[PDB]
This record gives structure tokens, C-alpha cells and sequence, in this order.
């Protein structure tokens, strides 16, 4: 565990049984045992799971011959990409711009600009911005194939090799990236294996995406992911983001198909980020309506 | 990396070189490398190194046969430890009730309720409140921190090991002196295997655990060069850590800059002990330097 910079220090997360809230923890009289399995990306330098795609899209770029020393590069995303990226470009000697509005919080934007990056619909916008100059270079996570390539070369073989006897992979659905990537790699290996989306009720159709990949999609509500989330902390001691909430709510679903089919079920599913980030909208106490409409 | 808990999911945490802030990074014509490492303490269960007392107080508690299943603890704390101690005690089937004052935040106390505590609040009040309700019933356990030598010992059997591992090269570990466990197990276990290894503490301008034969320097860092050196760290190293770093970090820059001086070679290994996402709301981050200072008390 010696690593020369932080980029190195990434991946390698830990995954951990959720023994409280999995369906059924023990094999028994009742049945086979369905479990869910945590895969804990908030341990990664920036703390959510983008600074996987952040390195290998920086790497694939250089590699392509895109990024020389001292260039600038250009992303539409004030999140989690966006940190990770800044983080990632600081250290590779890069200079960083981020593309968002002004209607975009001011938490957001310090916690940018505290890792050093520049103030800037959006993708078509940052599309333009990179066309100014041979040295500004447009990432793309949305399109970009080192995204999933990242969790192809990453997040998939750490899973399989801690979890061979895996039934179940459930993450959220953003730009598709770990799905693709995950499910991609987990195919191969695991021909039974399911791939499992979690997104929001209501946007536009990642290039990266194919829904062949994908098994089952559940639409979850603000309440739900809210709920779960606190249920999650309650219950487990893991404090996540709100799309952990929205995961383990279609965990549970799948979970609940394999307990009545009487079936075995190992369900990873994907903690990408932790609390503190959105603990500022109250949203893990008071009421889940006042949460709903705090969120 | 696979565990059926998340109590195991908890230290080898990370050593990373800082190469930009670091005095000097590459040995060369002008001297010998002056290195500062940093020790990730915040890739922990809760975020901070008190995941690692935590968990070992009450493993310890249990052997010594003060915890039966269904049983209560207690401790005076409403940061770090009091989370720490709240997940920990959640996992292995046990009740918590937590002892602070009334001064104390909105923030930390819900923080607290969420991972599953119970409050009570006036510091050393709160620490009689608590005594109490161990005298309520036998069952009932105050783990004392301040005072208990698994808090130690959690560093003695983890961080040091970890350390000399990943850094058998090392000459200085720096860090923030609280309970003092950290500094007195990791120190005592480094001494026994690094004969000329300085543990430097770094602590604020104005317990039972602590031993002073074991520190070979002290520093007393004010909040303005705590902030700034915080600050400096997320800018330079991409290393978001909260304010005690910065302390801790301004202490192994002053070390580090001694090293450069009398043309030696450091290796210096510092301890991140939590992040910063805690001590965000407070400003601190942003703004005038003068503004967070008068915005953390
Ligand atoms: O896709 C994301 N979240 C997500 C995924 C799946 C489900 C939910 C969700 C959250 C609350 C309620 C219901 C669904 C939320 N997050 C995300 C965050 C940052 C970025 C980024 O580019 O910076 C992103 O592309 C996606
Ligand atoms: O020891 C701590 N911080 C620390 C240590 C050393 C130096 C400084 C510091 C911070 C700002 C300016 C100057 C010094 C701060 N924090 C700490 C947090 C929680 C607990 C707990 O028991 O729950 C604790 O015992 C200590
Ligand atoms: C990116 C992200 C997701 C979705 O991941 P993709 O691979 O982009 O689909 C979910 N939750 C959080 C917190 C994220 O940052
Ligand atoms: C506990 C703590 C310290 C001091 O550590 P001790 O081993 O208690 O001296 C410093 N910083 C933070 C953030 C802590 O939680």
C-alpha cells in the first residue's frame, strides 16, 4: 500500500456483507441464502466512484495523443466527475475548466474551485469550447469508451475476483458507464449473471450505452432512495449518497424475486459515494416528505 | 477484500508520497530527499482513525467480560469517536448512548442519531451522567478512551505494522495529539524497530495513556497556519483533509524544512486523520483565512 502519488491509490475497494438488511443472511430450513453484497466506492481518493473513469479517460487521451504537458481540459459535469477530474488533472500537471450554469449551488462550485478547477445545453456548449484550441481537450464521460473501460479493467475483476459466486450486479445508471463496463466484463465470466439498472422517475441516451447488457431497470421514487438510504446507515453503519438509496431499493426487489422463487441470490450492488455531500439538505433527518421536497 | 462485516473493512489504509509539497522529492546534487507520506486514515468504516480505537475498546471490553449480548455502552464524545463507536457498537448487537454539552451543533448531534446513538448532554457533566448509568446496571459500560490502553493498543497492532511496512525507511511520524493513542501506540511500536525515529506531535495554543518519554518534539500550531496548510494540501496533493491535518501537516513542514537545512535525509509520514466534507459547512475552505479562523471557534 506504498503508492508515489494518489492516483494510484484508487480501486481495490473493499466489498462487505450487509448481513442486517440482506433478505436472508443464513441458508436454512426456509431456504438458500439471499444476500447483498456492498461494493464500496466512496474509499477512492475523492470519494465517489468517477475518479475510476477520471484516471483512465486522462490516460486514454494521452495515449491517443490528445493531451501534451501543460494542456487544458474542458467537461460537462459540476459532481462527482468534475472533482475527480480536478483532482486527476492537478496531478498530471493538467489545467481544468468545468462546465455547469449559474444556477448551480454554491457548495458545488467552492468545492471546485478548492481542488483548483475553472468556472464555466452543457455537452453541446463544452463541445464548442474544446473547438478553440489543439490543446484544450474535451473528455466526454457521456461518450468517451475509457469510461467503461475503467470498470471493464477495474471494478469488474476486483468483483469477481471477491465474489465468484455472484448472481446478481446492481448499480445506477448515469452516463452507463459502470453497468457497461461491469457488465461487460462480469458476462464473460459469469454466464448466469444478472445486470440489474437503478435510475430516477422523470434527459437524453448515453452513446456508450447498450441495453442488451441489461437485465432489469427499476424506476425509483425520491421517497424510496431516501428511505433506504437512512435504513442503510440505521442498519448497517455505511453513511451513502442518495443513489445508493435508489440501488439497494432495487436490491431489494431482485432480493425479494430470489427469496419467493425460493432461489440463491449474491446481489453486489455499488455504494459510488458517501453522505456528507448531501447531509447540508437535511434529507437523512426529519420527515422523508420533508426530504422529498428538501431534495 | 471481501468481508462479512464491515468491522474488518477497517485500517491498511494508504501511505501516499506528496511529491509537490514535499521540501524535496528526487535525491539529487543539492542534498539528499526530504519526503513527507501521508497516512489516508479517512479511508475508514466512518471517515476518520477512530474507526480503529473504536472497534478495539469494545473487542477488548468483551474479553475482559464487561459486555454480555444485548448489553449498553457509554463514552464522553460527540465527534469522531462517538460515530466510530455507534457504528461499531450497532454491528456487534450492543446499545449506545452518547455524552456531550449543549453547545454542541445541530450537525454533529443528528449525525449521530443517523448512525443509531442516544444522546445526553451538558462534557464532564455528560461524563457523570454517563457513570450513572453504568451504576443503573452492571451491564451498562463506559469505555474511556482518554484513559483505556486498547485506544493504544489499536494503534500498536495496526498503524505502526502498517507503516513500517509500507515505509521501513522512515525517520519521522507526525501526528495530532487528542486522546494521545495515536502518537503513544504507533510511536512506542515504531521506537522498538526504528531506534532514531522522532514522534513529532502537533497540538493547539490555548490523559491516563499519556507517556512523554515517548515524544522527541512538540508543536503548538494556531488555527491561521492550520487553515492555510488544510488548504494548500486539497490544492496541491488533490488531499481534501480536515483541519487537523493542516496542523499536523504545518508540523511536518517545520521537521521537513530542518532536515533540508542541516543537509539530511526524511522520511516523514504524517497522519490524515479525517476528511474535510465534517468541516465544510464552517467556511473554512473558502473566503478570508481571517474569516475561518474567527468562523471555527
Ligand atoms: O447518475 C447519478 N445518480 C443516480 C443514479 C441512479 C439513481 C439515482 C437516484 C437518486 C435519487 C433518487 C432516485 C434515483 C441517481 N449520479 C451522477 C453523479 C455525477 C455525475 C457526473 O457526471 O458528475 C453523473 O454523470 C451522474
Ligand atoms: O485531536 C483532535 N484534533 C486536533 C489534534 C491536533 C491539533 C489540532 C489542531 C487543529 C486546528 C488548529 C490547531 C491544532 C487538532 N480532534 C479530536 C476529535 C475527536 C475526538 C474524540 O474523542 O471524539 C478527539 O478526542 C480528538
Ligand atoms: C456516476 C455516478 C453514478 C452513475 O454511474 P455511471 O457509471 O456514470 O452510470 C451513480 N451515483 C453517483 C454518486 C455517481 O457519481
Ligand atoms: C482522535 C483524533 C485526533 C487525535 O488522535 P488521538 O490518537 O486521539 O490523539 C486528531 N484528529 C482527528 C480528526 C481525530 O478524530
Amino acid at each position: 500500500a506504498r503508492y508515489d502519488s494518489l492516483l494510484q491509490a484508487l480501486g481495490n475497494t473493499p466489498l462487505v456483507g450487509l448481513q442486517r438488511l440482506s433478505p436472508r443472511w443464513d441458508d436454512g430450513r426456509d431456504g438458500p441464502h439471499v444476500r447483498l453484497w456492498a461494493k464500496l466506492e466512496d474509499r477512492n481518493p475523492t470519494g465517489s466512484i468517477k475518479d475510476r473513469p477520471a484516471v483512465r479517460m486522462i490516460e486514454q487521451a494521452e495515449a491517443d495523443g490528445l493531451l501534451r504537458p501543460g494542456a487544458t481540459i474542458l467537461e460537462p459535469t459540476s459532481g462527482n466527475t468534475g472533482i475527480s477530474l480536478a483532482m486527476a488533472a492537478r496531478l498530471k500537471g493538467y489545467r481544468l475548466i468545468c462546465v455547469m450554469p449559474e444556477n448551480t449551488s454554491v457548495e458545488r462550485r467552492q468545492l471546485l474551485e478548492l481542488y483548483g478547477a475553472q468556472i464555466i445545453t452543457a455537452v453541446a456548449t463544452a463541445k464548442e469550447l474544446a473547438a478553440t484550441n489543439p490543446s484544450w481537450v474535451m473528455l466526454y464521460q457521456y461518450g468517451n469508451p475509457a469510461n467503461t473501460d475503467s470498470h471493464y479493467c477495474g471494478t469488474g475483476p476486483e468483483l469477481l475476483a471477491d465474489l465468484p459466486e455472484i448472481t446478481h450486479f446492481v448499480a445506477g445508471l448515469g452516463t452507463t458507464g459502470t453497468l457497461m463496463g461491469t457488465g461487460r466484463f462480469l458476462r464473460e465470466h459469469v454466464a448466469n449473471v444478472k445486470i440489474v439498472a437503478a435510475e430516477p422517475r422523470y434527459g437524453f441516451v448515453p452513446e456508450l450505452y447498450d441495453p442488451e447488457i441489461l437485465t432489469a431497470r427499476y424506476s425509483v421514487g425520491a421517497v424510496d432512495a431516501v428511505r433506504r438510504t437512512r435504513e442503510l446507515v440505521h442498519t448497517e453503519g455505511i453513511f451513502a449518497g442518495i443513489s445508493t438509496g435508489a440501488v439497494l431499493h432495487a436490491a431489494l426487489g431482485v432480493g425479494a424475486g430470489a427469496l419467493a422463487a425460493g432461489e440463491r441470490a449474491d446481489i453486489a450492488l455499488v455504494v459510488a459515494d458517501a453522505g456528507w455531500k448531501y447531509l447540508s439538505t437535511g434529507a437523512y433527518a426529519g420527515s422523508l416528505d420533508d426530504a422529498e421536497t428538501a431534495l
